[PDB]
């Protein structure tokens, strides 16, 4: 089964719980072991409703609050938490795209990884803050081959419904074959249109096909043939079709990797993927690693960052 | 039984009264006894399809008709008649506030004794009307206290289903004795906390457990612990709860007392309660001041502006 | 029955047809044969089905390739096809107003001859596109008599459902005959309200008992007590309650007569009564005039815009 | 000499006087003898160096801590002291405007009396502080006669160079005696015509021509030919070439007449006055009225606005 | 010399020719021929003091007026003539860009042809009009290499101050030529970048240096190695170096070629040389063409439209 | 004397830069080497030049070039060296702001060490790059004694002509410490008001009288009454008043201090100071950490990232 790691506290009363976070904040000081609990330990939809009952007792919001009481990442990862789904996407696109360069990284794992749906929602509430259009701003933020496959990504056109259909699937790595292999040059075109539409389950079934024809992978041939941003949004696609827990086990080892943390990215999937399959990508983690996802947190961060993101996680 | 003064015309043809509207003001001068009587005996439902057809057969709007036939309080009270009930509060607020100075006893009126469904919907009419947020709006033009409370008046977040449970009704209340009476200061997170989130019905029985502990009520502790708007803010509430049509029949006796008027008072809740509990409001004014609200609109007012109101009072 | 010249091609594949478009742009030149075919025999909700495959499959957008492969007439056409209906008129009033000058007759053939929810999707379709206003641009853009019916007719508030009432249909043939013919001037407030109000079955009865009151048609009194443009829009509602296949055989012949084309009205009309009643504007324009619509267009117009228009018209 | 009320403070320091405002408003209470004296004792623009200093000094702005501190009519005199006296006239018609109706009298106050100059930035400061265009806005909150004399004055194209010439002063005058006295109806174009665009002395010469050739004064000639609005704007252009002073002491004079007070009117107009005529205004205001302007002032006004009002008028 | 055909009216007064077109204009019909006189002999400037006269008599915009009054092609020629220069070119701009299509050629004319402070002007005006930013909104309108040489073009770089040099006229002709003849493809970069960088005098030189070394002429060249749209635009720069009259001229030619006429080309470059070289392209029209471009306009264009143009051209 | 560590290319050509970045970026991979070595190289206003001439010559703006050719830190501080400096602070203030969390030491670095006309283009480059107002956004993301410094600091109302006065340096001095050490509390208004208003001269002579009245220095004092956001903030001014050279030393210090860097940090402080004081605060910083400044980013730092920001700094 996929599940993710938070699941609604039982008995949940928000009044209580919003009354709970004012004291923690009352005074000089904060009660970040009293905070860091609430937060971890109830779900986002729980959290949407401390929130509102937070303003209407006391006329300030949730938000400004912690704020002030705290700083650096343990506030990025609180603020992240009380974020509407949809709208910490939304918001961690607008992030990568409008600082001085790109997070190229966040919006690959933001916009190649989601379903039609999820982008139609993306898509939305992006509008919505931001009051204009993500594909404008992406167009204005990105050019050439990447641009045309975040452009795709945005119109939420992957025919799902398609159902395998092997000739297709021997038609299709075919035609993948001679645009990249099977030529000098890449046909770009025929990379970004098949991986662009075709259904996930069609998509494995072409792989597999490519495979049949060629002596390398597909993920060999998407490896040669391109290179930076463009190779890397069409992985995501392939490692997504091929198992979604391990692209994002690698995602997370990556921000781990090394001297210092890539928080950002650490934020953004534990966050992410919370409530939907945080359970899978971490037994992915284990399996690919040697350690566990919670020791690799224990050891990379410090602080009340680490707690709440070690409760978020769980063992 | 609690109901307004003005009853939809039975026999009522839209297309009919548009062409008496327009015969009205025909030429020079205006019919003003034409304008009154149909403004005055058309329930706000039946004034919005007067509307339609009036634009429909003469291409130009009943408004902007009126504001060149009439002038000063008449043409402010026929236009006020004409406004989509929730269209006039958002309106109402936007002079409250975008003025020079502020009309803090406009935004108490309108704010504080509203229900969660009423807040809604003048908060999304001023969205629609003004493209501006109102609680960004609240929060740029207020300060402090008053500030939050009309901040948690904008939430719609009062537990309106919350049952009378005399066990916390009597924690509440002695809850509020010590954060006022009990001490020096006045905590007044915890007045705005409970007056703001508990059902009527339970703050009923918590004004009941403050005078078994105190020996004031809880409109002298709030009249002694506080001052000027958030003190005002504060009793609308418990006077809210206590006796809607009181509340209301003092402000009217304020708008009418000594030289002159307070006509945008006058104007403001006579139209607003005029299909709701002006009957209500009209008997506690009496009860209340010895003279009937006729009588006194009848003294204090002039010219149409005076029928206009006595027609939309009644006797 | 009434039906247009465009039908929904049988065996449909967007997936296939965008890829033929990119086969047909591909390179230098452009095989406007192949996308003449295309465009002309897939209904407009295909063409939109063919749209958002295009822009997934490559990252681009149809519109976007079109305006790059093709030029003048026959692009002004192809992009035409392409817009959502509601979209299409519109772009089209903004056009006409928003220029050096003003198509009044753009303004008319859109407004005057539409039902209640048309105009209201125009309006709707309006605001989307350009987040203006359309009556709020109308009122901008045109003055007097004019302004006032077209603000009449964007209100949508005619009485479709009003039933032929013959008593009635004889008090308003009276009144407009007062109005008229019956005095030296005119009273257009009576003309402009009684056209706008009345529902189209209830105007047939009333120029029926016009007829037998007055020696002179509907049509000859409006003709000879108006002038101009607000003349042309209250024959393009009699013409419409009347008659709309002739209304628009005729706007079409008078494209097409003498020296040149007026293609802006020719693309117009041909592309919105394409899949409404196109076949019956055809019939209507063959009996009033003598040779076909195929005929007249295949004389005016030239290229491949000729071949196009040839293709949404048939013979 | 025309000289108004206020002078600016000798031996001035900004930091002491904001300093000396934050002492009167610590704590519980206000001490309004001393926020009277800072404000009526300094000229507008030592009150905008006060200002800076307070927020550079304590980091909120001087009006936010006044609107906490203040209520009513001193808030909002006390409040009009502060406004750039450009802005205060911009937000002066914004209030005319768009509220409950149309002050006709506001409008007309402001821009009827102006010269090209001071339209030229009563436009520039609403247009700053609104992001709207004021043309456009009047255009939209009026109609008719009224509406075209306002554009006129908003245009600043009076030809304020343009000499006394007698033999054309005479012709205007006939020019005027024939659309007005001269015939049945009111050619009300050659009114505005004339009334805009010629100097005030060439107007004052006219006047005179009119009064040789009519047995009845301009006055009385636009008295009895014109109706309300355009009435009365058309009587402010001619009482302000004749007598500037006697125009504003007769809306003052009016603004306290009978029961209660339009102290809107009267915060308004001895405010801006106050640094212009406002000494001329009272001379003339005594000699026409019998009682003296500080005498009408403490009668009909009262606390602490009336003591604000009567230091910035002066005996 | 340069110069233009319309000379400003010697004793010319705004007062008394607003005061001619309103009476041209007063009643049923209108006097075109009034109209079409003060226009065509005023030049640009006095016609914008005749513009704030009018709204200062009348309180009504003259455009808004001639929109009344007039119809089709009269109407435009006459409203493009009160436009200031500049605005009337980033109005042109808007035109060619925001309809169905693009009128490429109108875009050449006015990007391509222009000074680094005249392009600067036109860039403002629109900004000024539109609120937004021309480049912004030709790279929303256009794609590829075109729009690659217009965003040059509104960049208003040229090294205009550059002098004639011809060991480097030398130096990029012989670039210009590998980038074209001397290869199979094209390096369009290196034809954008010597034509959009080098000034006039030093692109002389070159054009010369590279009949030299080829055998065709630069013209030729890139009538060869380019098509479409940027085979125009960079066509429009060659013959803008060379020969700026004859550019002219021959558009004009085109305007007015077969059946019908290219009202839209034929007013916007009549009207914006009309004050700089209309002269000029008028000798060398009949030089190159055998007739008078009077005498083209006489039979290709009627009415009243014909005589307001044939004034403006003279003969 | 102060200087920075870039200085402007002597016989610098924008033409042939333009060109050579051009050549470094074309084809696969990019040469960074090249990239590194103009913009190092250049001062900021030469790196002005160069980008007008890289978008007149290729059409397409150098930025959008990096963005593609470069990653990660690199392409951030190459991006940062473009920005003009005014543009640059405005962006990091709006990345310190609107992100998830703040950056609170971001805000201090810019607002609490600039001058009054420093501040000012802060603001205006805010304006025109947001379209929103600085301070309302610094209003809108911070809260309590914190928003007020910054509000105070937004102003440029600093007294900077204030003349060193020893009586009052000693009334201020004593002031301080009765609202600081001479009380339990901490009355802020009083450390906040002579920190924001007194000149830099006037505040040395302050700090001095301070520790002949108190055993502490104002740093310690501040330091001990103060916490957090609102103790940063105030101890930047009284290290920018006494050495601001030590300031940036102290902060770039601890951006590299421990595991990682604080590239943003690094790169804000490098970029902002290389053409102002960066030789002044590399010699501050090696006489306070024992290092020099290039040996700690040579130790901290990979890449070219790290030679970028080597050649900025110089040994
Ligand atoms: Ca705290
Ligand atoms: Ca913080
Ligand atoms: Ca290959
Ligand atoms: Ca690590
Ligand atoms: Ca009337
Ligand atoms: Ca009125
Ligand atoms: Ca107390
Ligand atoms: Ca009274
Ligand atoms: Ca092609
Ligand atoms: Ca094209
Ligand atoms: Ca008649
Ligand atoms: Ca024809
Ligand atoms: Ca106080
Ligand atoms: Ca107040
Ligand atoms: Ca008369
Ligand atoms: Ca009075
Ligand atoms: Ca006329
Ligand atoms: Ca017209
Ligand atoms: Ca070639
Ligand atoms: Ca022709
Ligand atoms: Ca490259
Ligand atoms: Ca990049
Ligand atoms: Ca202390
Ligand atoms: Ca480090």
């Amino acid at each position: 089964v996929v599940q993710g790691t938070v699941k609604p506290h039982a008995s949940f009363n928000s009044r209580e719980d919003a009354e709970t976070l004012r004291k923690a904040m009352k005074g000089i000081g904060t009660d970040e072991k009293s905070i860091t609990h609430i937060l971890a330990t109830r779900s986002n939809a729980q959290r949407q409703q401390i929130k509102t009952d937070y303003t209407t007792l006391f006329g300030k919001h949730l938000e400004d609050e912690l704020k002030s009481e705290l700083s650096g990442n343990y506030e990025a990862a609180a603020l992240a938490l009380l974020r509407k789904p949809d709208e910490f996407l939304a918001e961690q696109l607008h992030a990568a795209m409008k600082g001085l360069g790109t997070d190229e990284n966040a919006l690959i794992d933001i916009l190649c990884t989601q379903s039609n749906a999820q982008i139609h929602a993306i898509k939305a509430a992006f509008k919505l803050l931001y009051k204009e259009d993500l594909e404008k701003e992406i167009i204005s933020e990105t050019s050439g081959n990447f641009q045309r496959l975040l452009v795709s990504m945005l119109q939420g056109g992957r025919k799902e419904d398609e159902p395998v259909n092997a000739a297709h699937a021997a038609e299709d790595a075919a035609a993948i074959y001679q645009a990249g292999e099977g030529q000098i040059g890449t046909d770009e075109s025929r990379f970004n249109a098949v991986l662009a539409t075709r259904s996930y389950p069609q998509l494995h079934q072409i792989f597999h096909e490519y495979s049949k024809i060629s002596n390398k992978t597909i993920l060999q041939a998407i490896e040669n043939e391109f290179s930076g941003d463009i190779k890397n949004g069409l992985l995501a696609i392939v490692k997504s079709v091929e198992n979604r827990f391990a692209y994002f086990a690698e995602r997370l080892h990556h921000a781990m990797k090394g001297l210092g943390t890539s928080d950002k990215t650490l934020i953004r999937i534990l966050v992410s993927r919370s409530e939907i399959d945080l359970a899978n990508i971490k037994e992915t983690f284990q399996a690919m690693y040697g350690k566990s996802l919670y020791e690799f947190i224990a050891d990379d961060c410090s602080g009340d960052y680490k707690d709440l993101l070690l409760q978020i996680t769980g063992h």
